[PDB]
C-alpha cells in the first residue's frame, strides 16, 4: 500500500503537548502493527538548536546519525521504540540556506525566488522524503508530520502551504489533517468556550486546510453536548471530533486516544490495514507507572534547577530504570552551585538514596559537580556520570590522590594538570565502545561490545591516567582501538556503583525498553535504600 | 538639521510606475536644494538579480561600488544625476542570509531567531544605514526608501513593518508614509472606482501604517469633488491626495508632481527647509524632449525584439545623447538571429542610420550580433559596441583578417583562436580606470586623456592575437593603466567615420541632464550618416 502522511497543527495556545499528543498516535498506530516514522516542522530560523540555550528552551536531542535536534524528536523514538534520521527535524533555517545556496549556484535558471513555490516546494522535498525506504529497505506506512507554532503565525505560513500542497499531490485518501486546539474553562459562569476552536478551524481554513480529527485539549472531560455542537460549527465529522482531557500520566494519553476511538477512525479515513491493538507491551508499562512496589530518591546535579525539560531525556531514562525494578524514582533536582562546599552538598544530598552528575554543554560551574561526587563517594551514594559526569568523576579522582590543580582544559586552561583535554575534535552520534569483562559496566549490559551516542570534543589525558588509577579507578571502556576513555568505574570492593560514561545513554532509553546503564544505578539506589 | 525618511508604499496593481513616481519626487526635493539618497526595498529571495534572466525581470544594473542591483537604481540615478551605493539595493535574500550567518556565530546568544525582532531589525539597520554620511562627511537630508510589491503580502510584509519600528524610533516629524493606488474609469457608467484605493489604504492601517499622502494613478484628471471624498475615506489630509494623470514623458512627471504642490507638502510635514525650485536644469531638457530639431533612426542588435526593460539604460543613453544635438532618436528593436547572414542583415538594418552593438550577459546567440557589423562596415553606418559589442568587433576584425575560426572562448571553448579569453579569469565589476590615446575618435569625444566606466565582465581581449587584429586597421585607443588590458577599440576616420568599441557600460554613467559623451559622438556620428544621402 501508498504511503501516507497525517499532519498535526496547532492553534490558539502553545505547548499544549502536541508533541506528546503526536507521539500517543504514533504508539497506537505502531501498536496495531504499521511501520511509523515522525517528523517535526520547527518554524525558528535556527539551523541546529545547538546555538540555542538548553535551559530556556529545552535540551538538544542527539540521533544516531549525529545531528542536533528538538527534544520533541525523543519524544517520538520513546513512543515509537524506532532510531529517527537527522531529517526528522526541520526549520526555517534548513530551508533559506538551502533555497539561496542554489539561487547564488544558478540553480533556478533565471528566476525571482519566492516563498511559492521555491520556499513551499523544498520543504514539501523534506516531507515527501520521509516517505522514501529506510534501512534494509523499508518504507513506511504513515508520515506523521507535526508542523510547529500557532495556526496563523508568519513563520507557520510556508509550512503550512506546503502540507496543503502534499494533499493536492498524492490525494485525500493519503493525507490526513489533525489539529490540536484548546477548550478553556471559565471560573465565574461555570462553562466551556467553542470560540478559540471556531476561529482555530477558520484560520486553517482561510489558508485552505480542512481539518479530519479535532483534539479538543481541556482539563475536564468535554460534554457530548458540546462536542455535537463542535463538530457542525467547524464542519468536523462528529467521530472524529475527539475528548483529549489532561491525564495523570504520559503513558496515559494513548489509552484516552484509543478510548475516544481516533486510531480506528485514522485507519479508516486513510484506508490503511485495519488489525486489533496488542497492548500486552504498554499494559505492562502502565501496570509498573500506576501500581510501583517503592519509592527510590535520587538527585540530579545539575547547573539550573526545578526545570525538567532542560535534562528531559535524563529523567524519562531514571523514571525507565525504576519501571524495570517496579519502583517510583523521585526526582530531586539539586542546584550544582550548592554542592561546592562539603557542608553544602551534604546539606543537599543527604535525604537521597542516589546522585546523578548530567553532561552540561556550554557551563562554567564545574566545581559544584566534583564537590558532589567527593560526598558521595564518602557517604556511599551510588553516582552515575554522563558525558561531563565521567569528567568530574575523573577530576575528583585524581584530586583525592593528590593533584590539587587537576582540572579540564574546557574550564581552566591554565591548569599545569589538564586530566580533561581535546584530542580538537568533536564526537557527535553513535560510537563504538570495548568493554572490559567481568566489569561494573559488564555486568549491567551483558556485553563485551557497545554503542552509544556523544556529543562533545574534550577526553581524557591518556598521560594522566597511571595517576588517576591511584584513586582506584578503572577505564573498563574504551574506543576500539583503546585510544579514547568511554567508560570509567571504581571496583566493588572500593564502591558499590560509581560508574561514568563519555556519552549520553539517556538518548537510547526508552520507556517500554529502559538503558542497562541506568536499571543498575536505579538498582544500586535501592541497595543504598536498605539500612 | 535632522535626516528625514519617506518611505513610497504600492497597492492594488503592479508596474503602475512607483519606481518613476518616487525619482519624480526624488528630483523636486534635489532641485529645492537639497541632499536626496533613494533605497528600492525588493522582496525576493535573490541576494543579487544578476542571477535573473534580463529579458524576463528586466536590465541588471551596476553600481561605482560594483554592485548587481535593480533596473530602479537607473531610475534614482538618473533623476538625482548622483552616484548610489550597493546599499541601496536590499533584497529578502540579503537580510535572511546575514541573520542566519550571526545566528550560526552565536551572535543572538542563545535566542530563538524569529521574524519579528531580528529579520525586521536588519531592514531597520539597512534603512538607517543611508542616513550615515557619505564621501567627505556629507550627511543627507531625505531617504526616499521604495518598499516593492503589494501591500498586502506576506514577502514584503517584513518590509512594512521595520519601515512602522524607523516611525516609532525616530517620530512622527522625521517619517513620512507616501503610497501610491490606481483610480479605474469604467466604460459603461462612466465613473472611476474608489473601492481599489480604499482597500489598499484599510491594508496598509490593519498593518499599523497611516499614510501621510496619497497618489491616484490615473488615466483622467481626478475631480476635486472625488479627491475630497476619499481623503475622509481614507483619513489622509485634502492637501496631501494627489491626481496623478498618465503623462506622455517620464520627464513631464516631476512637473504634474509640482503642480498638485506635492514637493511643497512633503517639506511643510517633515518640516524641511523651504526653498523654491530651480526649473533652469530640467526645463532645458523638456524643451530638448517636447520640440527636436531632427529624427534619426538607430538599430539595437540584441537577441530578443520590442522589450524595452532588457537595454533600458542603453534605450535611456540613446534618448539621452539626441538631446544634446536636440533630436527625436527611433530606436529600432532589430533581432541579431536574423542579421546571422550579409542578406538578413542589410534587409534588417538598410533603412537605419546607426546601429548599435548591446552587452549580452549570458547569452548564446553571438554569430548575428557579428554579422551585423560586418554589413555596418560595408555599407558605412556607425557602430557603438558595449561590453559583448567590442568583443564582437574584435571578432569580426580578426575574420576579415583570414582567421576563418576567430570566436570567443565564452561561446566556443574549443576554438583554436580565442581572440577573447578570460584573465578561469577574474571578474570586473564596478567603476574601473582606463587610459585614452591622444587625439584617438574616444579622445576626441570624452575631451580628456584619462576616464573612468562601470564593468560587467569576465573575458577580456588576448594581447597574444593584437598583432593580428590590428592588421583590419582597428587600434586600441584605450587600455588600462598598465596597459595590459583593452578598454576600448576604433577604426581610424580614414578607414571608417565611427566605429567604437567599449568593454565597459558607459550607458549607467548617463543622464538625461548629463548626457555621456561616447552616445553623444555616436547620435552625432548617425546624424552625418542622414546628411550623406541627400
Ligand atoms: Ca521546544
Ligand atoms: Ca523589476
Amino acid at each position: 500500500t501508498a504511503t501516507k502522511h497525517l499532519f498535526v497543527s496547532g492553534g490558539v495556545a502553545s505547548s499544549l503537548g502536541k508533541g506528546l499528543t503526536a507521539s500517543s498516535l504514533g504508539q497506537l498506530l505502531t501498536a496495531r502493527g504499521l511501520h511509523v516514522t515522525m517528523q517535526k516542522l520547527d518554524p525558528y530560523l535556527n539551523v541546529d538548536p545547538g546555538t540555542m540555550n538548553p535551559f530556556q528552551h529545552g535540551e538538544v536531542f542527539v540521533t544516531e546519525d549525529g545531528a542536533e535536534t528538538d527534544l520533541d524528536v525523543g519524544h517520538y523514538e520513546r513512543f515509537l521504540d524506532r532510531n529517527l534520521p537527522g531529517s526528522a527535524n526541520v526549520t526555517t533555517g534548513q530551508v533559506y540556506s538551502t533555497v539561496i545556496a542554489k539561487e547564488r549556484r544558478g540553480e533556478y535558471l533565471g528566476d525571482t525566488v519566492q516563498v511559492i513555490p521555491h520556499i513551499t516546494d523544498e520543504i514539501k522535498r523534506r516531507i515527501l522524503a520521509m516517505a522514501q525506504p529506510d534501512a534494509d529497505g523499508n518504507r513506511p506506512d504513515v508520515v506523521i508530520t507535526e508542523i510547529g507554532g500557532t495556526v496563523g503565525d508568519i513563520e507557520s505560513q510556508p509550512f503550512l502551504e506546503a502540507a496543503r500542497q502534499v494533499r493536492h499531490y498524492l490525494g485525500r485518501e493519503d493525507v490526513f489533517f489533525l489539529h490540536v486546539s484548546l477548550v478553556p474553562y471559565l471560573a465565574p459562569s461555570g462553562e466551556l468556550k467553542t470560540k478559540p476552536t471556531q476561529h482555530s478551524v477558520a484560520a486553517l481554513r482561510s489558508i485552505g486546510i480542512t481539518p479530519d480529527a479535532l483534539i479538543l485539549r481541556c482539563d475536564r472531560d468535554v460534554p457530548e453536548a458540546l462536542k455535537n455542537k463542535i463538530a457542525l460549527m467547524c464542519d468536523v465529522d462528529i467521530d472524529g471530533v475527539i475528548s483529549t482531557p489532561d491525564a495523570p500520566s504520559i503513558y496515559d494519553i494513548p489509552k484516552v486516544l484509543h478510548r475516544e476511538e481516533l486510531d480506528a477512525f485514522v485507519v479508516r479515513r486513510l484506508n490503511l490495514p485495519f488489525r486489533d491493538v496488542d497492548w500486552t507491551e504498554w499494559d505492562d508499562l502502565l501496570r509498573r507507572v500506576h501500581e510501583p512496589h517503592e519509592t527510590v530518591r535520587i538527585a540530579l546535579v545539575g547547573k539550573y534547577v526545578e526545570l525538567s525539560d532542560a535534562y528531559l531525556s535524563v529523567a524519562e531514562a531514571l523514571r525507565a530504570g525504576g519501571f524495570k525494578h517496579r519502583a517510583k524514582v523521585e526526582i530531586c533536582w539539586v542546584a550544582s552551585d550548592g554542592c561546592e562546599t562539603t557542608s553544602g552538598a551534604a546539606a543537599a544530598l543527604g535525604d537521597v538514596h542516589g546522585v546523578l552528575i548530567p553532561g552540561g554543554f556550554g557551563i562554567r560551574g564545574i566545581e559544584g559537580k566534583i564537590g558532589a561526587i567527593a560526598y558521595a563517594r564518602a557517604r556511599g551514594l551510588p553516582v552515575l556520570g554522563l558525558c561531563l559526569g565521567l569528567q568530574c568523576i575523573v577530576i575528583e579522582a585524581a584530586r583525592s590522590v593528590g593533584l590539587t590543580n587537576a582540572n579540564s582544559a574546557e574550564f581552566d586552561p591554565d591548569t599545569p594538570d589538564p586530566v580533561i583535554a581535546t584530542m580538537g575534535t568533536m564526537r557527535l552520534g553513535s560510537y563504538p565502545a570495548v568493554l572490559e569483562p567481568d566489569s561494573v559496566v559488564a555486568q549491567a549490559y551483558q556485553t563485551t561490545q557497545v554503542s552509544e551516542r556523544h556529543r562533545h570534543r574534550y577526553e581524557v589525558n591518556n598521560a594522566y591516567r597511571d595517576k588517576i588509577a591511584e584513586s582506584g579507578l578503572r577505564f573498563s571502556g574504551t574506543s576500539p582501538d583503546g585510544h579514547l576513555v568511554e567508560f570509567v568505574e571504581y571496583p566493588p570492593d572500593r564502591h558499590p556503583f560509581v560508574v561514568g560514561t563519555q556519552a549520553h545513554p539517556e538518548l537510547k532509553s526508552r520507556p517500554t525498553r529502559p538503558h542497562p546503564l541506568f536499571v543498575a544505578f536505579v538498582g544500586a539506589a535501592i541497595d543504598y535504600k536498605a539500612g
